[PDB]
């Protein structure tokens, strides 16, 4: 009933880890013009998503083809998680990387549509009702990235038993935050569920802007179009 | 620390009620189109095996306690999209590890080579496959499957649902006996309970691969039934099922 010594160390090591994501400011360094904006600061959020997943413990044990296979399908659930994590309930904004916000407008100049956005910013508030803290969202990230129902997973039963310690830490770890709330845990998981429909429904976004003549970038083709030449050089170096 | 006399009423009612459901069989009563335009023919047999299944959930989401109260457009959203869950949720159930045979209604069982020759595309055919034993690893018995068809009946995300607060009150006390059972059936097993809520998880890809080979067969001239069209293509009939 109390977070065991090697749990600490894991929580700790995520939530550095997840510090390294989102550190590149506005100021920092450097209709159509709009959407070739996001592209650029989602592939600086997808290679930090790569990068903390080789910090997971296990993740670079397992083979290639699985590693590919979680990134794919995770990479866009992962930022679903960052931008409700720091949605701001008073402007109605979307935060990435550091200081790069966004209202809804924006998202409909770039040529986005209704049926993908209005889900977004709901789960984003959906999420905040649930009040959690840095600790949490990274145990449900490395949860998310261990997830054995993906597509081409050729070792199921091997992702299942790297996910099982990162549920137990969250099942402890809530328990001492809310003793009094038993539910309050499942109701995080079915988040998870959530998670699943947006990222169909961003599937469903990112074709209709291929029929307005908006093709995604190399890196982003990769892993959310219809071998992973960039993909593996990431995990390479 | 035990279950209240409420959980074990609701609990053993719901078994019973998922009873009733695949009684059908290959020898019993009238005959299915049979099975061997021969990819055809197994198309349409197993649109009539499916229709016969998605009449039983009907009948026994309705005598699950709180549906009948819901809204009517509400009780029709939730089956929308429920009903293909509940149905992988089945063959997972029966699946055979043995032959590696899913099974339908009581006895139709067939193999993943008879559901190529259908038509069917290995992006809808491995992950129900691989769903199956992914849910005899963790081992679920009636009470646990019960439960959890009661679960996803009750999910407030759906599309098209007016009142998801209430939809909610209803899933919660369901969730809350889950949480008890596995808690006495397996109290060093905590691992277990978290799992099975995050089946429903994959129930979603599932169902959204299902969309995508219902639209992949319409190019090969095999078109859905009525009552299936009016659930998963792209209700007057399912309007019909729920008055009695
Ligand atoms: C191929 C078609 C779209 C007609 O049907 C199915 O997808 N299935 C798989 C799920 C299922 C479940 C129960 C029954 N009886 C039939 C089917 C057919």
């Amino acid at each position: 009933v109390q977070l065991t010594a090697a749990q600490e160390l894991m929580i700790q090591q995520l939530v550095a880890a997840q510090l390294q994501c989102n550190k590149r400011s506005f100021s920092d360094q450097p209709s159509q013009q709009r959407f070739a904006h996001f592209t650029e600061l989602a592939i600086i959020s997808v290679q930090e998503i790569v990068d903390f997943a080789k910090q997971v413990p296990g993740f670079l044990q397992l083979g290639r083809e699985d590693q590919i296979a979680l990134l794919k399908a995770s990479t866009i659930e992962i930022m679903l998680l960052e931008t409700a994590r720091r949605y701001n309930h008073e402007t109605e904004c979307i935060t990435f990387l550091k200081d790069f916000t966004y209202s809804k407008d924006d998202f409909h100049r770039a040529g986005l549509q209704v049926e993908f956005i209005n889900p977004i910013f709901e789960f984003s508030r959906a999420m905040r009702r649930l009040g959690l803290d840095d600790a949490e969202y990274a145990l449900l990230i490395a949860i998310n990235i261990f997830s054995a129902d993906r597509p081409n997973v050729q070792e199921p039963g091997r992702v299942e038993a790297l996910q099982q310690p990162y549920v137990e830490a969250l099942l402890s770890y809530t328990r001492i935050k809310r003793p009094q709330d038993q539910l309050r845990f499942p109701r995080m998981l079915m988040k998870l569920v959530s998670l699943r429909t947006l990222s169909s429904v961003h599937s469903e976004q990112v074709f209709a802007l291929r029929l307005q003549d908006k093709k995604l970038p190399p890196l982003l083709s990769e892993i959310w179009d219809v071998s992973h030449k960039i993909l593996h050089r990431l995990l390479q170096d």
